[PDB]
Order: C-alpha cells, then structure tokens, then sequence
C-alpha cells in the first residue's frame, strides 16, 4: 500500500531517498509515507540529542540497501536525505517494499 515514488531520486551518484524522522520509538522501521513532503516515515529509536538518531539511521539503511548511505541533507533536521551510492532506484524500490 505504500509507494515510494516520491520519495526518491536517481543521481550521478546513486540513489537520494528522502525521509523525516519520529525520534524517541521503540523499534527503528518504516511506518508510511508523507505524502505533503514527499518523505519516507521512519520511526528511529534514539534520542534527537548526540546525532545518535543519525547513526541509527544509517545503521538501519545502510543494512537493508547493502549500499553506503551518506546523509547528504538534514544532519540537524528531521527531513533528511540520503544518498546511497551506486544503486538504482529500481533497486531501492524493491528493499523498501518489503
Ligand atoms: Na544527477
Ligand atoms: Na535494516
């Protein structure tokens, strides 16, 4: 039911997957879609504080893409974007739709 369309792009580089956080959650996961922002939902288990949800974050992609993930916008934000390198979006597509 979710579609990811809009939430991503394909570079020169790889992949930018756009996301906004939910700090302070249980479980690290993907719970929807904003569609106003054009960002992936992703509940992140960690505090705002440390750039602890940053590490959480990269841990989390970085493990489902089997990519490199940079966080190339929003390192103080809640809407960040990251870039996974060398990947296609047809490729990121299919990890998020599990
Ligand atoms: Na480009
Ligand atoms: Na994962």
């Amino acid at each position: 039911n979710l579609y990811f369309q809009g939430s991503l792009r394909e570079t020169s580089e790889g992949v930018i997957l756009s996301v906004i956080v939910a700090p302070n959650a249980r479980e690290t996961k993907i719970v929807g879609i904003d569609g106003t922002r054009g960002r992936v939902k992703v509940n992140v288990a960690a505090p705002p504080v440390k750039g602890k949800a940053n590490k959480e974050l990269m841990k989390f992609f970085k493990k489902l893409f089997g990519a490199e993930v940079v966080i190339v916008r929003g390192e103080t934000s809640r809407e960040k974007d990251l870039l996974i390198k060398g990947i296609t979006k047809k490729e990121v597509i299919e990890k998020l739709e599990l």
